[PDB]
């Protein structure tokens, strides 16, 4: 009565199978096995206990040749919210006015182009500000350095809190640059640069010892094609600095409708689980709506990480369809932005840092 | 100086500054251009609105460039959206919790619903009669039912359709009808889902709307044998060229880890990312409970069968994987351990998914 059936089984489950079976084909992630129908339910019970996946009945699709051919992806069974008190206390320390002041200063450069002296001055000033902040709060485990940009004279600025911690890092970024000409660059990406500077200040003023280093990075030459972030990613590979997760803040201040506080999670060139985690952090800690959008190839600095398979996510001020119409112009000015919106992005950065760096 | 840029085809087609093609493939060109022209390309890219470019100069020339190429996201494509509030909210108001509980009472009274048993067969026959009686009761005339065979397994899959003549990629809502052998009431798995989608089918059958797409309600056979029925159904649709736009799977809609916490879970493994995000929005907008995310592994449930053929498929579920019902696959998987409000919420989700997607 009992028939032969063929099952595609993940290796993690296949290794524990003890009913009689023949292996028909195999690869790194799967075996295809032949077993009796009367023993299949035994494999269900086993799968339940092992908790690394179940199996797919492939009898219909078939033998060793077919089976091998059939084989030419098994998911591991994390990002959670486990630090409410610490996050909520840190969110209470964010000072909106600090964001506004940083943005005032950044937007007063004629531009912040990676080919210009003003571009260079921007990088120097961000570096100093972070350094002064580390001294102000007595934070002793910090370090700063430039990562060069080839023929572009503006370097990327890399900063770290927990310089000696040997674990995959958590990275928070923005880009410091603009196009040439008169470019205040308030929204893109003065706003993100300023939002993450205030989040850095909050981490710097805490006395927590995290389980992972935390980087704050301001990339050079994003406008030129992600130049600075490509140099940073390469710098990390060449110094074997592992990275667990990256968030990008690029445009944190323009609201399509002042009364709608929705934050947008970008779904192209980003890590799916990390993106979902941002959606949760927004809902749990920021208490505003979340919606989804795509911004295209080469959209911002997260893409540089995503290309090297490092988990990276991108929350943004608007959808792509409704983006700030003044970006890349002399009209990209701070009065058109919303400080609450900028503050909310800063809160997100802080919550991402504290949750992920504490595990 | 010159610079090399990796450009999507859509943008590359519009470039009129001087440039040399160094390499190209189906989705991209790498071009060489003067540095003085790069900002021109930024402006162009902003206007063309199909993506920007990556500066690859650091990584390079034609050999490196071709080697570098060995894709491009679409930005003006249709998006899953919420555009049918009034119709959805009225249909949600028609869902009757009690009908769900009654269906579940009947399904759980079979000794089991194993695909190798007569009780498995009787389950499929009863579901088919129930859908058919419901279609006649409301005078819905554009419906049709059929069994899809399951090879050696005697339980067929039940495929049902509302809008049988409509020539457009369909919307599919599923659950599995089966259990293990022995005494398996299978309340949670997957009596609950089977019942939640039966009540959603009733609501669509009782409406008078003419949708722009056929709507399928499917109860798969032999899910517990490794997705056997779903595979037969997917193959049936491929061999008959019945196109499918989007699929949702309801597997376990009734157990709450904490009775007071009504969170619904979107499964991120073996599912379509955009459709999964859309479910999160449907949950938040129409159901008004929290959403959280979890993975359940290879061969989890019938959505995987669709996902393998690149048909967009999504899987909302009653708990996380870690916090899943502890009575599953046992005789204790009983109705009394379930929560009817949770089952009703899943039924609402099915109704909202059908009406939103089938109306576009
Ligand atoms: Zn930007
Ligand atoms: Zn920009
Ligand atoms: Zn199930
Ligand atoms: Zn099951």
């Amino acid at each position: 009565s009992p028939v032969h059936e063929q099952l595609q089984v993940p290796q993690c489950l296949a290794a524990k199978i003890t009913v009689p079976h023949k292996i028909l084909a195999e690869n790194k992630e799967f075996k295809i096995i032949d077993v009796l129908s009367s023993d299949v339910e035994t494999l269900t019970i086993l799968a339940d206990k092992v908790s690394c996946g179940h199996f797919v009945n492939v009898s219909h699709k078939l033998q060793q040749q077919s089976a091998q051919k059939l084989l030419q992806g098994v998911s591991k069974l994390v990002y959670e919210i486990k630090h409410e008190e610490e996050v909520n206390a840190a969110l209470k320390e964010i000072v909106s006015d600090n964001i506004w002041q940083t943005l005032t200063h950044m937007t007063s450069y004629y531009n912040r182009s990676a080919t210009k002296d003003t571009g260079v001055e921007t990088a120097n000033w961000l570096k100093s500000k972070f350094e002064q902040m580390a001294v102000e709060y007595g934070r002793t485990d910090t370090s700063t350095f430039f990562v060069k940009t080839g023929w572009y004279k503006q370097p990327s600025l890399v900063t770290v809190i927990g310089k000696d911690i040997k674990a995959p890092a958590i990275v928070i970024g923005a880009h410091m640059d603009t196009l040439d000409g008169r470019m205040p660059g308030a929204g893109d990406d003065g706003s993100g640069s300023s939002s993450i500077m205030e989040a850095a200040r909050v981490i710097l003023s805490s006395k927590t010892t995290f389980k992972r280093p935390i980087y704050f990075i301001w990339y050079a030459a994003e406008e030129r094609g992600l130049v600075g972030s490509q140099h940073v990613v390469q710098h990390f590979q060449e110094q074997s600095i592992p990275v667990k997760a990256v968030v990008q803040f690029d445009m944190t201040g323009y609201r399509n409708d002042a009364n709608d506080p929705t934050m947008w999670v970008f779904t192209d060139y980003t890590d799916r689980d990390l993106s979902n985690y941002l959606a949760k952090l927004i809902d749990h800690y920021i208490h505003v709506p979340v919606d989804y959008s795509r911004c295209g190839y080469g959209c911002s600095d997260h893409a540089s990480w995503n290309e090297e398979d490092i988990p990276a996510a991108f929350p943004c001020e608007t959808s792509f369809a409704d983006h700030n119409p003044y970006i890349h112009t002399s009209s990209d000015k701070m009065d058109l932005l919303n400080l609450e919106h900028m503050t909310n992005f800063s809160k997100l950065a802080v919550a991402f840092a504290i949750e992920l760096a504490s595990e």
